[PDB]
């Protein structure tokens, strides 16, 4: 059935798949993003904190179960930067690093395994109830200045292995700061070969990126820079033997075999659900953004819902079988495509170019010094960090999304991760509510032989018709914005009717300009209970002077709750509704004519 | 100047005050709510866990300092139930019940100033700050909901007091929950004795109250209640000598003198500051409100701003003066306007009667049992009890108005009272993205015989003009709203211009029904960033497949943020802008003909 094919998406998307002029394709896409998996895999293993090989299970683990599940045809899942930094911080928080070193990596790795659990659990949760529309509030400069700041901690962090330093640091408030000046008191203890080392790394990678970027083709595969540079370094540190002579930081012992199946040990729910729920939501936002770019640039749509189960359950799969938490991310996703990927057979072939390397080839990189990892982890930071382009661009369109921008960014640096995350959604809501709650009210006019009503200060063509006083609000009448439309109402009329109301009564027992108020309803969006509350007041207080207030332009829904609300018993009746603000126009000179006489 | 009178209103209003026909209803009201300010100060002092003394320092000072910086005429402050219990929370958390008392009560003391203090200076803040705007975002089914479930609390705390039990509890997660279950453990347990002088009160005081409000009026001013109710109690229990004999709890030693002048310590700054934040909204939230409701109500304004400071120095010179948090409450106010209060002269008054009872009265509440107190509490409770009477209401006309009221009445009594407005806080603000995130789509068609456009769906009578496709979305085209408006277009106008694009290249390598589409943008309020981008896509597409697109009713800002955002390069021309549907309709039919020919 259909409700099967949906919720299994490679059942329907398997069969019609042309094996002619796609599958040289997706083998090609497959043994580039592998090629690329494997350093950067291990690398984010050491940024989350836990051991090396749990980067080449989450690299092998979630391609797979995101295959099977999983509607977007470009994305590439795996160990992502910032889901590995939020990884990171709760581990170390609840493990400090004080026989005692496997006790700390068991205890690490079942933190690990429980935050993978809860986060997909949250994550198919959200997807089960269709609640995949709220990541849609996940506004664009959100998570730019989001990632931009998570890009400043990870490069902070792997600066102390960039040199060979011991500092220890947090990532709790105000921690970049004490952690750069903690690195700029300990340069002296700088270790001068892994200095070298971390040089060469970066060296040899840009010489082979913009090498194999401009020089001539000579390749079906582009040449696997970070690949080649972990197999030249853990080659030269084995020779050479850095490790023992000049004390050089390497990557400990990787163990031969598949996963062992595991249990997320739910003691640590209560400890561990505040930095899960960060992990599921980061997780979202950038797997479904990517998914949606290449959605869009090839023309195809991808389900959120959808996209939310597959997430889920490729994480909670990777959580029994010895992974930490997977997502999309656009680095990959950008190789994936610019290779020539055409469908999740690419993440298949690239899983199993990851799967031979954890069978067979394994404790070789024994030898491979921390600080080519760390320097990778650099070059791949690039993405992220150019992502200052969008602050100027931001600031000279809308100063709201600048403000976005920069409240998360800040957010993220100056305070913890999950808390800027906060703040900046917080923000990010509030906008919305700061720019509807001064509308834009005007009195319009008609213009001279026309049918049409506009601004009387923006048209000064537009005459006030005698007698009839028409108001046009340009937005919803909430709770937010209720008392300003009475004041602005009060104030562009020129009429108080409650100063008038006690004027006259003041004048009647010690012995204005219309007869008609129209409402042009037409931008009314909607209406809440306060903004019903208010349009009821109005309607009273101009009955008491003697003025008929007319709604011109409501839509349904807006009339619908004014119904329910009773807003039609307290003098206004139904036939007081009118289409435009014309036909109110002439109703009210007719009411005016037939009741003169 | 100017500045000088509107940062000190009583040196405006105090010279205009007009001695003969207000002086004397000034002073009723004044003695009516002094009255009552007595013993509610004593009970809502035990609630927030002081000594008795602070609910007179606090009913006397605050009064004061508002009438000088004060905007609002009908207002009383003072001890509030809501704000008391937050205190509470906060005192008892830092300061657990195990020389020993009073050393208790120092640390207890220094606690409460600190609260009053950082609340007054974040008051303060906000006010000079000119944010006084923000208090508008603070819904009435908002405050509705956290009222309702402050009450719940309020009750569960007062009868364990009101039986003689000596049960622990907590404000903690679910706190609710065991708490009523320990009264319920712990009923055989009951003071039998306790149990009488509470249904003594009970009994007394509704006598009071029916009789004074439905008998003959024989008095200037009506009976005080709580005051008679307190001086019977206070007799009884000293004559019977409940104390020693019965074993019935009583209010401790009342010293007599005027307030010592006091610092708060803030060592304990980090500790307070999340209670002192919600303290200082929950204290701008209700004051502001009562003031809002009396100066509609007789026919003045006050200005947000102004009482912001108000409240500020209020609470800054209390936390000095030996007081705690105090606010505005609806049932003095209405209290102080019933009496016949004209201005903050009867605050004056009042606070004069609370003076007389410090100084002179003082350790004749000695022998006031504690069930009594809880007693005048419980009957002060009917108002915000009598709230449940609005879920309904909600309910009738809006269910996000509803849910809003709800989930901060929920999120109130079984987490935090803290938490339960933050989380209320959250929903209300989402509610405004959740009415404008699937809006209003629509295609228009001409009225025949008339030059005016409605939808085709709602009104048969309408005909698509030929060549010419009119939508219309009726909403801000902003980030959570921006997909679904593109997909809704190619939805209603049957068109996928990249589809269409695919099929004519792929047909013309291997060898739609209009030419004009017109969005009509009077009821786009606003647009973002990704408003921008989106309507940018749209139009490069339709120009693609060879379709010019026309903008039909943008008002001013919109445009300017279109021409920043750089709409007006990637084909489209400000000569695309038309002011109505028609006159853009008409220039497309001139158009399509002079291009023909
Ligand atoms: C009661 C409960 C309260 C509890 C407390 C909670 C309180 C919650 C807080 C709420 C406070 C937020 C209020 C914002 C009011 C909106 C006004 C607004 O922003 O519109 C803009 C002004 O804003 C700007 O353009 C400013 C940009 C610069 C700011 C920092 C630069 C630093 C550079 C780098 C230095 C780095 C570090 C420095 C930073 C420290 C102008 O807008 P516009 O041009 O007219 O166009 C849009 C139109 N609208 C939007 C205005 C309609
Ligand atoms: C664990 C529980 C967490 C619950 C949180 C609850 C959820 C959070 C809710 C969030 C709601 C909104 C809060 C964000 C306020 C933005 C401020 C702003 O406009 O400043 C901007 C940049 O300034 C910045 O750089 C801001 C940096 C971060 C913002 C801090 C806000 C306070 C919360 C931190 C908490 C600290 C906690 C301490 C440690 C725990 C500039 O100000 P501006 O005035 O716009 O500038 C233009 C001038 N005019 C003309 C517009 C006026
Ligand atoms: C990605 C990040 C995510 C992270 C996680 C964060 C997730 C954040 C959460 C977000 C989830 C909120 C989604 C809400 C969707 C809006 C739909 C809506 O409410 O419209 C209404 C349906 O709703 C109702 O009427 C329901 C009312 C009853 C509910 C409980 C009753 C209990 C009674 C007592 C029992 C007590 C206990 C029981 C309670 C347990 C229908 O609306 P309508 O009639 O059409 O009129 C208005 C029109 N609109 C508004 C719909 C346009
Ligand atoms: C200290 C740091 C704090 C930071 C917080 C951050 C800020 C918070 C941000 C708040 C943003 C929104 C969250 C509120 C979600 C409302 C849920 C909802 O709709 O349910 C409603 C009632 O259900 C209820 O009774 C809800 C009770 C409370 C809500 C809990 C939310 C999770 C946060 C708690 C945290 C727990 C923490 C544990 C202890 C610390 C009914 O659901 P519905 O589906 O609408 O029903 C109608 C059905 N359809 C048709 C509409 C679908
Ligand atoms: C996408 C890739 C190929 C870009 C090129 C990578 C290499 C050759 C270059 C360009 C990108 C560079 C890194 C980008 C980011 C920063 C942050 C900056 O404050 C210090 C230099 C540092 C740490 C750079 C070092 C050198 C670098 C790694
Ligand atoms: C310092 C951290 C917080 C990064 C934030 C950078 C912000 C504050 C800076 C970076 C670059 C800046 C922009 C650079 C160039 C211009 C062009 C000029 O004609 C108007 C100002 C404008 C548009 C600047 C506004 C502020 C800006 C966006
Ligand atoms: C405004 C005043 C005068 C109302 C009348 C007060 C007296 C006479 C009456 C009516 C209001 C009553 C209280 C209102 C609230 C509750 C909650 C309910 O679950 C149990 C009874 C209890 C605790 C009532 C006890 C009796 C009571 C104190
Ligand atoms: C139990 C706690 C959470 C209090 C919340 C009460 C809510 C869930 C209850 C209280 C009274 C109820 C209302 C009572 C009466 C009616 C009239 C009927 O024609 C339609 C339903 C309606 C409108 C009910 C809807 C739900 C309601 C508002
Ligand atoms: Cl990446
Ligand atoms: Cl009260």
């Amino acid at each position: 059935k259909n409700l099967l094919l949906s919720f299994f998406p490679i059942l329907e998307w398997l069969p019609k798949y042309n094996l002619k002029e796609w599958l040289l394709g997706d083998l090609i896409a497959g043994l580039t993003v592998g090629s690329l998996q494997i350093p950067q895999g291990i690398a984010f293993a050491l940024l989350a904190g836990l051991p090396p090989i749990y980067g080449l299970y989450s690299s092998f683990f979630p391609p797979l179960i995101y295959a099977f599940f999983g509607t977007s045809r470009h994305i590439s899942v795996g160990p992502f930067a910032v889901v590995s930094l939020l990884v990171g911080s709760v581990v170390e928080r609840l493990v400090p690093d004080d026989n005692g070193t496997e006790a700390r990596d068991a205890l690490r790795v079942q933190v690990a395994f429980t935050l993978t659990f809860l986060a997909g659990i949250i994550q198919l949760a959200l997807g089960l109830l269709r609640l995949g529309f709220l990541v849609d509030f996940l506004s664009e400069p959100l998570i730019s200045g989001f990632t931009t700041g998570a890009a400043i901690h990870i490069l902070l962090s792997q600066l102390k292995y960039l040199l060979g330093l011991k500092i220890p640091r947090h990532s709790g408030p105000f921690s970049v700061i004490y952690s750069v000046i903690s690195v700029f008191h300990n340069i002296p203890n700088t270790n001068i070969a892994t200095l070298g080392v971390s040089l060469l790394s970066f060296v040899l990678l840009l010489v082979v990126k913009e090498l194999n970027k401009r020089f001539k083709k000579k390749l079906p595969v582009p040449i696997p820079a970070e690949l080649i540079v972990v197999i030249l370094a853990t080659l030269i540190s084995y020779y050479f033997n850095l490790a023992e002579k000049y004390g050089v930081s390497i990557v400990g012992h990787i163990p031969k075999g598949l996963p062992p199946p595991s249990v997320p040990d739910l003691s640590l729910f209560p400890l561990v659900i505040g930095d899960a729920i960060a992990i599921a939501i980061v997780g979202l936002a950038v797997s479904i953004s990517v998914g949606k770019t290449f959605a869009k640039k090839h023309g195809y749509q991808i389900d959120g819902n959808q996209e939310l189960i597959a997430l889920g359950l490729m994480n909670i799969v990777g959580s029994f079988f010895s992974c930490y938490p997977a997502t999309g991310s656009f680095s990959r996703s950008a190789v994936n495509e610019s290779a020539g990927g055409k469908t999740q057979v690419a993440g298949i072939v690239a899983a199993l170019v990851v799967l031979l390397v954890l069978l067979f080839l394994g404790p070789l990189f024994y030898y491979l010094p921390k600080a080519v990892l760390a320097a990778i982890i650099i070059v791949n930071l690039k993405g992220l960090l150019m992502q200052f382009k969008d602050a100027p661009k931001l600031w000279k369109v809308d100063k709201l999304d600048f403000l976005i921008w920069l409240v998360t960014f800040l957010g993220v640096v100056f305070l913890s991760v999950e808390i800027g995350l906060l703040v900046g959604v917080g923000f990010s809501l509030l906008t919305v509510l700061l720019r509807t709650q001064r509308p834009r009210t005007s009195v319009l006019g008609r213009i001279p032989g026309t049918d049409i009503y506009r601004d009387v200060k923006q048209y000064p063509e537009a005459e006030e018709v005698p007698g009839v006083k028409i108001f046009r609000i340009d937005s919803p009448i909430y709770f937010a914005n209720s008392e300003y439309f009475k004041e602005r109402l009060k104030r562009k009329t020129g009429v108080d009717p409650v100063k008038v109301l006690a004027a006259r009564k003041k004048a009647l027992k010690k012995i204005v300009d219309f007869h008609t108020l129209i409402l042009d309803f037409s931008a009314v969006s909607f209406v809440d209970t306060v903004g019903v509350k208010t349009l009821k007041e109005i309607v009273k207080e101009y009955r008491e002077i003697g003025v008929q207030v007319y709604l011109a332009g409501c839509n349904a829904s807006v009339v619908e709750k004014l119904e329910r609300g009773g807003f039609f018993d307290d003098g206004i009746t139904k036939e007081h509704l009118f289409l435009s603000v014309h036909d109110a126009v002439l109703f009210a000179q007719a009411r005016k004519a037939l009741a003169e006489q």
